[PDB]
Protein backbone atom coordinates (compact mmCIF):
# COMPACT_ATOMS: atom_id res chain seq x y z
CA UNK A 1 0.00 0.00 0.00
CA UNK A 2 0.84 3.86 0.44
CA UNK A 3 4.09 4.81 1.79
CA UNK A 4 5.97 1.66 -0.32
CA UNK A 5 9.20 2.21 1.30
CA UNK A 6 8.18 0.90 4.51
CA UNK A 7 7.62 -2.10 3.35
CA UNK A 8 11.31 -2.92 2.87
CA UNK A 9 13.73 -3.50 5.88
CA UNK A 10 15.36 0.14 5.45
CA UNK A 11 18.85 -0.19 6.79
CA UNK A 12 19.37 -3.67 6.33
CA UNK A 13 21.64 -3.66 3.52
CA UNK A 14 24.19 -1.56 6.02
CA UNK A 15 23.46 -4.18 8.82
CA UNK A 16 24.79 -7.18 6.94
CA UNK A 17 27.84 -5.91 5.50
CA UNK A 18 29.19 -3.20 8.45
CA UNK A 19 27.60 -4.82 11.54
CA UNK A 20 27.89 -8.45 10.34
CA UNK A 21 24.57 -9.05 11.44
CA UNK A 22 23.12 -12.33 10.59
CA UNK A 23 19.89 -13.15 12.70
CA UNK A 24 18.00 -10.33 11.06
CA UNK A 25 15.46 -11.50 8.83
CA UNK A 26 15.06 -8.56 6.43
CA UNK A 27 12.76 -8.13 3.86
CA UNK A 28 13.96 -6.90 0.79
CA UNK A 29 12.79 -6.24 -3.07
CA UNK A 30 14.56 -7.96 -5.70
CA UNK A 31 15.71 -5.40 -8.35
CA UNK A 32 17.26 -7.84 -11.12
CA UNK A 33 18.68 -11.15 -11.13
CA UNK A 34 21.14 -12.99 -13.84
CA UNK A 35 22.99 -15.65 -13.87
CA UNK A 36 26.88 -15.81 -13.67
CA UNK A 37 29.64 -17.78 -15.19
CA UNK A 38 29.43 -21.33 -13.71
CA UNK A 39 30.20 -24.10 -16.36
CA UNK A 40 29.70 -27.92 -15.62
CA UNK A 41 28.01 -27.53 -12.18
CA UNK A 42 24.37 -26.21 -11.29
CA UNK A 43 23.91 -22.46 -12.47
CA UNK A 44 24.51 -19.87 -9.86
CA UNK A 45 22.16 -16.76 -9.77
CA UNK A 46 23.44 -13.23 -8.54
CA UNK A 47 21.03 -10.67 -7.14
CA UNK A 48 20.68 -6.84 -6.83
CA UNK A 49 18.91 -6.58 -4.35
CA UNK A 50 17.23 -3.36 -2.35
CA UNK A 51 16.28 -2.35 1.15
CA UNK A 52 14.76 0.48 0.22
CA UNK A 53 17.87 2.94 1.01
CA UNK A 54 20.75 1.14 -0.80
CA UNK A 55 21.17 -1.57 -3.96
CA UNK A 56 23.51 -4.17 -3.74
CA UNK A 57 24.75 -6.62 -6.13
CA UNK A 58 26.81 -9.27 -3.78
CA UNK A 59 24.38 -11.75 -3.41
CA UNK A 60 23.87 -15.04 -4.65
CA UNK A 61 21.69 -17.67 -4.70
CA UNK A 62 22.08 -20.82 -2.82
CA UNK A 63 21.28 -23.73 -5.52
CA UNK A 64 18.61 -25.10 -3.32
CA UNK A 65 16.81 -22.42 -4.47
CA UNK A 66 17.59 -22.08 -7.95
CA UNK A 67 13.88 -23.40 -9.30
CA UNK A 68 12.06 -20.32 -7.78
CA UNK A 69 14.26 -18.45 -10.36
CA UNK A 70 13.73 -20.75 -13.18
CA UNK A 71 9.93 -21.25 -12.13
CA UNK A 72 9.89 -17.31 -12.26
CA UNK A 73 8.30 -16.93 -8.76
CA UNK A 74 11.32 -15.18 -7.99
CA UNK A 75 12.14 -12.08 -10.18
CA UNK A 76 12.56 -8.30 -10.99
CA UNK A 77 10.74 -6.38 -8.41
CA UNK A 78 9.51 -9.34 -6.36
CA UNK A 79 9.77 -8.50 -1.87
CA UNK A 80 11.06 -11.28 -0.37
CA UNK A 81 11.90 -11.91 3.34
CA UNK A 82 15.28 -13.60 3.71
CA UNK A 83 14.93 -16.21 6.44
CA UNK A 84 18.61 -17.48 6.46
CA UNK A 85 21.47 -16.11 4.63
CA UNK A 86 25.78 -16.76 5.18
CA UNK A 87 28.07 -14.32 4.29
CA UNK A 88 31.05 -14.97 2.56
CA UNK A 89 34.55 -12.92 2.58
CA UNK A 90 36.43 -13.13 -0.86
CA UNK A 91 40.47 -13.01 -0.74
CA UNK A 92 40.33 -10.12 -2.22
CA UNK A 93 38.62 -8.78 0.39
CA UNK A 94 35.03 -8.70 -1.02
CA UNK A 95 31.99 -10.03 0.82
CA UNK A 96 29.43 -11.66 -0.87
CA UNK A 97 26.14 -12.90 0.77
CA UNK A 98 24.71 -16.40 -0.06
CA UNK A 99 20.42 -16.50 0.27
CA UNK A 100 19.83 -19.64 1.83
CA UNK A 101 15.86 -19.91 2.76
CA UNK A 102 14.11 -16.93 1.32
CA UNK A 103 10.02 -16.61 0.91
CA UNK A 104 8.34 -14.35 -1.24
CA UNK A 105 5.84 -11.75 0.44
CA UNK A 106 5.00 -10.30 -2.82
CA UNK A 107 5.28 -11.44 -6.80
CA UNK A 108 6.93 -9.33 -9.49
CA UNK A 109 3.42 -8.89 -10.65
CA UNK A 110 1.57 -7.43 -7.79
CA UNK A 111 4.43 -4.93 -7.01
CA UNK A 112 5.56 -4.13 -10.26
CA UNK A 113 7.92 -1.19 -10.25
CA UNK A 114 11.30 -0.42 -8.13
CA UNK A 115 10.26 1.07 -4.61
CA UNK A 116 11.86 4.35 -3.95
CA UNK A 117 14.95 5.29 -5.07
CA UNK A 118 17.93 3.19 -3.48
CA UNK A 119 21.18 4.36 -4.17
CA UNK A 120 24.60 1.68 -4.45
CA UNK A 121 25.82 0.73 -0.90
CA UNK A 122 29.08 1.32 -1.05
CA UNK A 123 31.69 -1.27 0.68
O1 LIG B 1 30.82 -15.18 -13.73
C1 LIG B 1 30.55 -14.14 -13.08
O2 LIG B 1 30.08 -13.13 -13.66
C2 LIG B 1 30.78 -14.10 -11.62
C3 LIG B 1 31.30 -15.15 -10.81
C4 LIG B 1 31.32 -14.61 -9.49
C5 LIG B 1 31.80 -15.34 -8.26
C6 LIG B 1 32.51 -14.68 -7.27
C7 LIG B 1 32.95 -15.38 -6.15
C8 LIG B 1 32.70 -16.74 -6.04
C9 LIG B 1 33.18 -17.52 -4.84
N1 LIG B 1 32.21 -18.41 -4.24
C10 LIG B 1 31.40 -17.97 -3.14
O3 LIG B 1 31.52 -16.84 -2.69
C11 LIG B 1 30.38 -18.91 -2.56
C12 LIG B 1 30.47 -19.29 -1.23
C13 LIG B 1 29.53 -20.16 -0.68
C14 LIG B 1 28.51 -20.64 -1.48
C15 LIG B 1 27.47 -21.56 -0.95
C16 LIG B 1 27.32 -22.07 0.34
C17 LIG B 1 26.16 -22.91 0.28
C18 LIG B 1 25.72 -22.83 -1.05
C19 LIG B 1 24.55 -23.50 -1.68
O4 LIG B 1 23.76 -24.20 -1.00
O5 LIG B 1 24.39 -23.33 -2.92
O6 LIG B 1 26.52 -22.04 -1.71
C20 LIG B 1 28.41 -20.26 -2.80
C21 LIG B 1 29.34 -19.40 -3.35
CL1 LIG B 1 29.17 -18.96 -5.02
C22 LIG B 1 32.00 -17.40 -7.04
C23 LIG B 1 31.55 -16.70 -8.15
N2 LIG B 1 30.86 -13.36 -9.58
C24 LIG B 1 30.70 -12.43 -8.51
C25 LIG B 1 31.61 -11.39 -8.36
C26 LIG B 1 31.45 -10.48 -7.33
C27 LIG B 1 30.38 -10.61 -6.46
CL2 LIG B 1 30.20 -9.46 -5.18
C28 LIG B 1 29.47 -11.64 -6.61
CL3 LIG B 1 28.12 -11.81 -5.53
C29 LIG B 1 29.63 -12.55 -7.64
N3 LIG B 1 30.54 -13.07 -10.82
Amino acid sequence: GSHMVGQLSRGAIAAIMQKGDTNIKPILQVINIRPITTGNSPPRYRLLMSDGLNTLSSFMLATQLNPLVEEEQLSSNCVCQIHRFIVNTLKDGRRVVILMELEVLKSAEAVGVKIGNPVPYNE
